[PDB]
């Protein structure tokens, strides 16, 4: 079997954030892949907020 409704590359991507530090206000370390496209390279400058 190997349906593709499955999102196993979310928790990839989750996986490398669950040994970060991340937050998940809006439960996002979860949906955040789904709309950063699993950028959390990308998304990490969102996901670290550096900013100030």
């Amino acid at each position: 079997g190997s349906p593709p409704e499955a999102d196993p590359r979310l928790i990839e991507s989750l996986s490398q954030m669950l040994s970060m530090g991340f937050s998940d206000e809006g439960g996002w370390l979860t949906r955040l892949l789904q709309t950063k496209n699993y950028d959390i390279g990308a998304a990490l400058d969102t996901i670290q907020y550096s900013k100030h």
